[PDB]
């Protein structure tokens, strides 16, 4: 059961509305971001910026840019703040 | 920095069943390019993402699975499978550590 990223992404039509998708050990989240929605926490996560750019602010002031075609990991337990200056389609890969 | 530009990492690898492997916290990334096949392989689960080009995966139970440019799928641990690519595929694998 392969997941067509462009497919599922084209369908979902609001920002901040994740489509969750399960596949064995892995949880996938597909969302689009614009703006920001403050701070979160949640094991490790893989964020893959399928379509625009995006950043994750950290509480201790650190900041991570995830430009298109880029992939990063947001460690477990660190309060953080995902945001997108101009809109980003994001796939997020999780465990349990 | 702590991010991975898929395209640029892949472009650096001009060999064929030669994974480059990157670590980032509790994740391991394999970047490898595929052409024809190398038979059956079987760990932990792996997510596969067909960064550029198409590929397929045969399984031991007879099923076979197309992963086209742009698509993800997962190969669970302890399932013998035969990864493979008709005209060549650049692919990211992902696992926990």
């Amino acid at each position: 059961e392969t997941i067509n990223l462009k497919q599922h992404l084209a369908a979902i039509k609001e920002y901040w509305q994740p489509e969750i998708i399960n596949r064995h050990g892995f949880q996938f989240h597909l969302v689009k971001l614009l703006g920001d929605y403050g701070w979160h926490t949640h094991s490790d996560k893989v964020l893959f910026a399928v379509e625009g750019d995006m950043a994750v602010d950290f509480a201790d002031g650190g900041s991570m840019t995830i430009r298109e075609g880029e992939m990063a990991v947001v460690p477990k337990s660190v309060s953080h703040r995902p945001r997108s200056e101009n809109g980003c389609s994001l796939v997020l890969i999780e465990l349990s």
